[PDB]
């Protein structure tokens, strides 16, 4: 998160924290959010070997009772997923049992309302990646308020499209979601409308959101036969 403030510890008890192993080189990490006691929503790009999930951090260097350190069974990636447009950047990672719930983690279950949210409003988006372009990922979970843009803004992705993805963040500022912060959500008033999915390696906004409302069917789909 760049240009963003440190979040209230355990405000957002529904993050999480994901490290991805590969064969042929060291972890990489991610964002995501628990929308089921045995589910978690994130990118598909961050798909891997295995993945191990963390519940219940604030400072990702300290380990606390809050923790709960996750084991991955599954991996659900969008049949669709594309890796050179990066169109259907979406998956579902299946937890081999079910979370607890206490005060520092909890779900974030999506209304029955599944309606296009256009461009105007503001929104809020969290994760523990870098806070520049020559900075590391922070420690602290980190959260920053954006502007939904019109789809015109995000053009020079030439791959981009309205109505599979929102654009995200003001050009004239600073303020974004940066690499670390993938698989996030982004909560306009309370309901998780966005993914973190791509931007620009020099960090200049805006970035591009996988828009959940067009996937509701598909992640119904997969929760109901598992
Ligand atoms: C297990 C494999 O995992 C990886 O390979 N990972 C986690 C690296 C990775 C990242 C990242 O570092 O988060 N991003 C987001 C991203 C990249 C670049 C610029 C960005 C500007 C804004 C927002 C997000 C941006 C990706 C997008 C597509 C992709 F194929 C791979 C990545
Ligand atoms: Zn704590």
């Amino acid at each position: 998160i760049i240009g963003g403030t440190e979040s209230k510890p355990h405000s957002r008890p529904y993050m999480a924290y994901l490290e991805i192993v590969t064969s042929n080189g060291p972890s990489k990490f991610c964002g995501g959010f628990l929308i089921r006691r045995n589910f978690v929503l994130t990118a598909a790009h961050c798909a891997g070997r295995s993945i191990t999930v963390t519940l219940g951090a604030h400072n990702i260097t300290e380990e606390e009772d809050t923790w709960q350190k996750l084991e991955v069974i599954k991996q659900f990636r969008h049949p669709k997923y594309n890796t050179s447009t990066l169109h259907h950047d979406i998956m579902l990672l299946k937890l081999k049992e079910k979370a607890s719930l206490t005060l520092a983690v909890g779900t974030l279950p999506f209304p029955s309302q599944k309606n296009f949210v256009p461009p105007g409003r503001m929104c809020r988006v969290a994760g523990w990646g870098r806070t520049g372009v020559l900075k590391p990922g922070s420690d602290t979970l980190q959260e920053v308020k954006l502007r939904l843009m019109d789809p015109q803004a995000c053009s020079h992705f030439r791959d981009f499209d309205h109505n599979l993805q929102l654009c995200v963040g003001n050009p004239r500022k600073t303020k974004s979601a940066f690499k670390g912060d993938s698989g996030g959500p982004l909560l306009c008033a309370g309901v998780a409308q966005g993914i973190v999915s791509y931007g620009r390696s020099d960090a200049k906004p805006p970035a591009v959101f996988t828009r959940i409302s067009h996937y509701r069917p598909w992640i119904n789909q997969i929760l109901q036969a598992n």
